[PDB]
């Protein structure tokens, strides 16, 4: 990606570009009857996540620097990052719902409704903890879209590895700009940058555990998975 | 009230440099399969014993409850072994320097299932550190961040909130220290925040290699010490 537009954006244009790329907030096409079974819970989340994936593909294309890559590399990055991206989206929209996960405006679950599925309460607790940390830090929308982009570009990274590195540097510059603009001292900026990036290691962690569980669910044959979802799972073995 | 929070950048580096565990040699006899895992398990078990003593010397660690120190080490131990390996393996392209007397390349991983994928990720991590010219002082800051960070969001009472808050104050201190080192080396502010980000993004790859590694360590049971058996009960 030598010569790329992405690398000569201002911080403010990078943010404008990322804001314009944002997917819509999806409603669940079903309201659950009450209570949940394993199968009804995994049905709602699987259905919601398949629909989110379609919109995440359109978003990825509008991320500066993403479409500079080979289609091969674009596929690898989304295959590696998709559940981290669903997760950062979930913890962001759950920030104003303490103790609750806003899967959709018509699908708000507390940690208890996680108990009907094996291993799910542990994940919910880690998602809740991440949401609470974002609330404590007062994460801003402009910071969130920068982080979501870092996840996409970073999660499968290990000309075209150096290109991804130059785009990641540009997104770092953007976060620091946003922070300076908001009146943080140079010390507060560097500290907040580190705090946000250390949360990406927790999101990577939740994704690796999530994927283990999706693979167990696959073999269990509890719910139909879409061909797309099966592709994403085969990618992780 | 932690003394960690009173240290200068230079004092934080000294404390972390002085905490470094000893360099271990492999002491398991050179079949070539049982014996690959044997090599690594015997070496890893011994490194773990020295990691427990290193952890007590990481500024801020000793201020935590015993229960929290245990949780932190159960979460971070494999990440800490892996960042050590990738540090030692920098000057040895295409190889993993497990010990001064135990240099493997990715072909050796083949003797075990799913180990070559981990070795490729470890090797690629080692090359990225080399490319970046990672300094010893940065490496010790990164290793301490992994210990304090990896378990912080999986501790819930009034005491825990104090614990989490102490950890966040110490992490901010280590952040100040990394920046100081970078400015000391004459990086511009821009280069400093870019280098900080590059280093911290690698930590998310180290977490990923640890998650993948713990999967294969758990299935490996399905010749391990009670210590290693204990450590797998955490990551169930
Ligand atoms: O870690 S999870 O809680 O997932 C499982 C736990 C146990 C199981 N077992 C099922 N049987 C046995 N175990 C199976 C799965 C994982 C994170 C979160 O809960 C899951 C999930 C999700 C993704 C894709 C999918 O198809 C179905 C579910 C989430 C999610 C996040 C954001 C979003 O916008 C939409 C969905
Ligand atoms: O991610 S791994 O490659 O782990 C496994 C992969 C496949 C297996 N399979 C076993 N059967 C089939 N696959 C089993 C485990 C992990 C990283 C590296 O190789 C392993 C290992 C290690 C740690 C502890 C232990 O008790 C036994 C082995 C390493 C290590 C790293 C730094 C260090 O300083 C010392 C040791």
């Amino acid at each position: 990606g030598a010569g790329s537009l992405a690398l000569s954006l201002t911080a403010d244009q990078m943010v404008s570009a990322l804001l314009d790329a944002e997917p819509p907030i999806l409603y669940s096409e079903y309201d659950p009857t009450r209570p949940f079974s394993e199968a009804s819970m995994m049905g709602l989340l699987t259905n919601l996540a398949d629909r989110e994936l379609v919109h995440m593909i359109n978003w990825a294309k509008r991320v500066p620097g993403f479409v500079d890559l080979t289609l091969h590399d674009q596929v690898h990055l989304l295959e590696c990052a998709w559940l981290e991206i669903l997760m950062i989206g979930l913890v962001w929209r759950s920030m104003e719902h303490p103790g609750k996960l806003l899967f959709a405006p018509n699908l708000l679950l507390d940690r208890n409704q996680g108990k009907c599925v094996e291993g799910m309460v542990e994940i919910f607790d880690m998602l809740l903890a991440t949401s609470s940390r974002f609330r404590m830090m007062n994460l801003q929308g402009e910071e969130f879209v920068c982080l979501k982009s870092i996840i996409l570009l970073n999660s499968g990274v290990y000309e075209e590895k150096d290109h991804i590195h130059r785009v990641l540097d540009k997104i770092t510059d953007t976060l620091i700009h946003l922070m300076a603009k908001a009146g943080l001292t140079l010390q507060q900026q560097h500290q907040r940058l580190a705090q946000l990036l250390l949360i990406l290691s927790h999101i990577r962690h939740m994704s690796n555990k999530g994927m283990e569980h999706l693979y167990s669910m696959k073999c269990k044959n509890v719910v139909p998975l879409s061909d797309l979802l099966l592709e994403m799972l085969d990618a992780h073995r």
